[PDB]
């Protein structure tokens, strides 16, 4: 399987998003488009309890042929937030594109952002905290460790390490983590298992244009390093019957 | 009203703890002694949601004639933790003594620590988060801002400001804020209103001996600066009928 952009090469054809196996063709899929005015409020959607996000560590990263995957291994976890149980933070990655728009998978009122960061949590089924990233005129110190380590994982399957930093510094301030949307869905990559509880935050994280451009300039999809990594996003999926909730009243 | 140590001067007598007015003589009072083995577990006592503790600020402090009071004004608040509603963080202060023991008001299994920090929250009746402080061989950077500003509030009613810092850096890591004790009680200073929900944490905060000694060496109880501030603790109160809960099973 590969993203649309990967099937543009005359030779070496492979399965585009429209031809993905597994549960990819099912009913409840992700991403989705959030229509703010149609969301129902649910009081129970109170801010999450972040355990271990304040711990600085050396995070092992790698180019997994689809994105930059940063392994967390349970050094942190989330409790509460109307979740069924406690979830251990397993990994983190991002989806991005060419410009300031049409780079995020989900969209809030038809608007796409520059990138989208996904924090996957394994039920101690999947709790994925999705954040939108916007490009700004200010350097975001919290994203510096990741940016600096990209030049090392240029080649697919490369492995490296990010200097001492915490998950907290990458996320927006806690006073901005009040408003979010919640809905049942699935992974946005094969086999697209429909066992995910999504939490997409309203407030985006802001990084500088140069930190942004650094991703596609350094990462590659293939061994020969001919295709720079970008447009690694899956197109919007139909809402179907499910409802999308908002933490706010 | 004044603490025991203040009634030792031959002249100028005033109301010691045993002669405090208001609700001070009532049934449900604080501090108390926590007997770990007699505490009942309550699942609902999950970690608190800290809102705004990660925000660095210039905190206005003052010697309020009884301790160092650091005003927070609601820049932060707590939600959850089986509390009835959301509580706004109003102020912070400490109680201390002469040595590594017998300096904390509460005690865990008859053991007292060097100091005790109180974070008061106004119901948006009172939610007070109490932390024990232990003296160690390592400098605690998070406590540096407060220590440096003590030399300024030496005189009673003095006012000053603490350099940019956050409430978070003073508290122990989140992975250590799982275990705590909860019980109904009151303020430990007149008028001793019995409208407090206490949360005393098991894991103490560690500061250097020199940061410790800095408190009594700099603060004074009186205008003429004759009595250094220490032993500003109230003696243990009888448990009575109420039960003390533990977050852990
Ligand atoms: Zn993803
Ligand atoms: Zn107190």
């Amino acid at each position: 399987w590969c993203y649309e952009i990967q099937t543009e090469d005359p030779r070496s054809s492979c399965l585009g998003p429209e031809k993905w196996p597994g549960a990819c063709k099912e009913n409840q899929q992700s991403p989705i488009n959030i229509v703010t005015a149609r969301t129902k409020v649910n009081p129970r959607l109170t801010p999450f309890i972040l355990v271990g996000y304040d711990q600085k560590q050396q995070w092992p990263i790698k180019n997994n042929q689809h994105t930059v995957e940063m392994t967390l291994g349970g050094g942190a976890c989330i409790i509460g937030g109307d979740l069924p149980a406690r979830y251990e933070a397993v990994q983190l990655h991002l989806h991005w594109s060419n410009g300031n728009d049409n780079g995020s998978e989900h969209s809030i009122d038809g608007r796409h952002f520059a990138m989208e960061m996904h924090i996957v949590h394994k039920k101690l089924k999947f709790a994925v905290l999705a954040f939108m990233i916007e490009v700004g005129d200010k350097v975001n110190k919290g994203f510096q460790p990741l940016v600096e380590a990209l030049p090392s994982i240029s080649k697919p399957h490369s492995t490296s390490t990010v200097r001492e930093s915490s998950l907290q510094d990458m996320l927006p301030p806690s006073t901005k983590m009040y408003t979010y949307f919640r809905y049942n869905g699935s992974l946005t990559t094969p086999n697209c298992d429909e066992t995910v509880i999504w939490t997409v935050y309203k407030q985006p994280i802001k990084i500088h244009k140069n930190q942004f451009l650094e991703f596609s300039k350094n990462l590659y999809y293939d061994e020969d390093q001919k295709l720079n990594m970008k447009d690694n996003v899956r197109p919007l999926q139909p809402l179907g019957k499910r409802q999308v909730f908002k933490s706010h009243a």
